[PDB]
DNA sequence: CCGTTAGTCCGC
DNA sequence: CGGACTACGGG
């Protein structure tokens, strides 16, 4: 099976290619659990991310935006003290004020999952690369979805960030030419 | 440019 | 072994 170049020989990385990434995701609460992830992995590799995502899942309440909304600066030390994720302050405070920015959005006329989509113009790109080096790190739609996430109060959401939340999401489809699961 | 994680790599 | 190095926040 010839799949995209980063994934790795890993089986928990080869299901997340195969069943996850770049399948259109139009749920808002999956989507907000996504753009966390992708902000936790700034300066790491996905798949130190992805290998910690069932525990993000537990000390994040499973990406419930209202219990999340409700923790405390306890809760941030407590957690920065965990080692089942990434213990970076500002990473762990992001997730909190990502999850404020969100109900922010949707206590008030508008859905995550319309606001994501809405940086795409109908059916997802598809990429025309056959090798990594020839897929961009981030785009103009990235761009503009970086400054719109930034102005509603999003933390850890810059360019590169957003166009691979693009890409894990669907809202583009990067698998390269030769993948499998290229829509060939 | 400087600071940061977790993890890899490299030199002593 | 410890240090360098590696997409944000920062100055
Ligand atoms: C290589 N890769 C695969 N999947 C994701 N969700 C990513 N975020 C950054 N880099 C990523
Ligand atoms: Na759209
Ligand atoms: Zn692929």
């Amino acid at each position: 099976m010839q799949r995209c170049d980063w994934v790795s020989q890993d089986p928990l990385y080869i299901a997340y290619h195969d069943n996850e990434w770049g399948v259109p995701e139009t749920d808002s609460r999956k989507l907000f659990e996504m753009i966390c992830l992708e902000g936790q992995q700034a300066g790491l590799s996905w798949i130190t991310v992805l290998k910690k995502r069932e525990n993000y899942r537990a000390c994040f309440h499973q990406f419930d935006p209202i219990r999340i909304a409700a923790m405390q600066e306890e809760d941030v030390e407590r957690l920065l003290q965990n080692t089942g994720i990434i213990r970076h302050r500002g990473k762990i405070q992001a997730i909190i004020s990502n999850a404020r920015a969100w109900l922010a959005m949707e206590q008030n006329g508008e859905s995550f999952a319309d606001f994501v989509w809405s940086f795409v113009d109908g059916q997802p790109q598809i990429t025309q690369a056959a090798s990594l080096d020839k897929i961009p790190t981030s785009t103009p739609a990235s761009d503009a979805l970086a400054k719109a996430l930034k102005k509603r109060g999003f933390k850890f959401v810059g360019t590169t960030i957003c166009y691979s939340f693009m890409q894990a999401c669907g809202l583009v489809n990067d698998h390269i030419t030769g993948c499998f699961c290229h829509p060939g």
